RNA sequence: GGCUCGUGUAGCUCAUUAGCUCCGAGCC
């Protein structure tokens, strides 16, 4: 998954 | 905890778009 920061990106597993 | 999400009524940032901590939630 990816919290897709409101602007950046944060991958966390799938 | 195993699987999935959310930036996250979680935040910080470096830089990396990431990487630091955690959750909270849903299912079995």
């Amino acid at each position: 998954r990816v919290r897709t920061r409101g602007k950046r990106r944060i991958r966390v597993p799938p």
